[PDB]
């Protein structure tokens, strides 16, 4: 089987776990544990960081037979290509690229708050702008069923994830944008996904390490 | 022709300016200026940010007739597909995905440092990490002439860029790595690139905006 490595948290690997399940990939997980405050030990990871044969060691990582990958985005693309979940036309490919990249940007702005020690003072305002990001997703999506075009591609897994996290941080966000509420239910409604979500394997929260200020436990 | 907008700086758009050149693309640029301390005016950009017909407005952006792209990496990829600068086999495609993403990681680390109000005191720390970074790049490339295999592809434009900025920041960071200094010469050595570097269009520094601690001019 394949091996997926990451922190025993949701964080930025949600999209990959969803995808392995969607493609019915034969995989195993290694979920590393950090230590508690004050030191939050990383030894479980660090003891083996440099012993797996990875080009640029990091988490998440993926081992598949002789193939070893790091960089969450690269792992996504590799599975996309293996099960043919990419865009078919130049139009689709260009939407996919944009969305891949956008999600990363929004994921990071989030972290950095949820990691910003003034999480609170910063909060009110941060979520002052949560709306406008959401609006960008909505108009991009329009009336299509999937982000890239006619069928499901890798990017929907990425879009699903940040939109889910958003409506966790500001439940009242999804509100003005019904096409975003429907996407989330259509994604949640894919057979293989529905089953995963009720499984023992599923890990929705926490999103960050105990180090965070939100979804840290 | 094609239009490229970005700050009148190196920033993250160096790879694009280079690829447009290598490919003999007809294009013009809009180089937005930024006010000076203590307020750093952004209005030349802000006045049109929402009037270009872009899906997720940002800098840089590429208008190619009816195709409007944002996200530096998606612009890099649209150019690569158009000019056949992609990996040709699975191997090359995985190599490229990894490097693309790793570059962005190493670019963000530098930005975070150089924007930190504690530049002076934090630098010594950052300095210590360079040797490790460079080693990973050296060993990945090994003895191949370019990042993905026997042929130039778009990731070489991104790799060049990052390796060139770290070298500017820490002149002695590449001394222990032969293959990296050679890779830099091979790339600067390409016909269309030597020619552009001497042009009135060349812009190597500043690397950052006037609100950074290093190379803000
Ligand atoms: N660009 C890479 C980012 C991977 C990454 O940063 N991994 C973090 C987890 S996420 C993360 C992402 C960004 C930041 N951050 O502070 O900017 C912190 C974390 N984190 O885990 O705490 C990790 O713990 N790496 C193992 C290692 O470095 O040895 C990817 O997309 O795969
Ligand atoms: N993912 C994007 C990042 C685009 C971006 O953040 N652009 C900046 C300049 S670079 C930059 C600027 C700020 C930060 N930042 O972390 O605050 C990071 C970067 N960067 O290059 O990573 C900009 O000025 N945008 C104009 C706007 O938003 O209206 C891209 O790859 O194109």
């Amino acid at each position: 089987p394949m091996i997926l490595g990451y922190w025993n948290v949701r964080g930025l690997t949600h999209p990959i776990r969803l995808l392995l399940e969607y493609t019915d990939s034969s995989y195993e997980e290694k979920r590393y544990a950090m230590g508690d405050a004050p030191d939050y030990d990383r030894s479980q990871w660090l003891n083996e960081k440099f012993k797996l044969g990875l080009d640029f060691p990091n988490l998440p990582y993926l081992i598949d037979g002789s193939r070893k990958i790091t960089q969450s985005n690269a792992i996504m693309r590799y599975l996309a290509r293996k099960h043919h979940l990419c865009g078919e036309t130049e139009e689709e490919r260009i939407r996919a690229d944009i969305v891949e990249n956008q999600v990363m940007d929004n994921r990071m702005q989030l972290i950095m708050l949820c990691y910003n020690p003034d999480f609170e003072k910063q909060k009110p305002e941060f979520l002052k702008t949560i709306p406008e990001k959401m609006k960008l997703y909505s108009e991009f999506l329009g009336k299509r069923p999937w982000f890239a075009g006619d069928k499901v591609t890798y990017v929907d897994f990425l879009a699903y994830d940040i939109l889910d996290q958003y409506h966790i941080f500001e439940p009242k966000c999804l509100d003005a944008f019904p096409n975003l509420k429907d996407f989330l239910a259509r994604f949640e409604g894919l057979k293989k996904i529905s089953a995963y979500m009720k499984s023992s394997r599923y890990l929705s929260t926490p999103i960050f390490s105990k180090l965070a200020q939100w979804s840290n436990k």
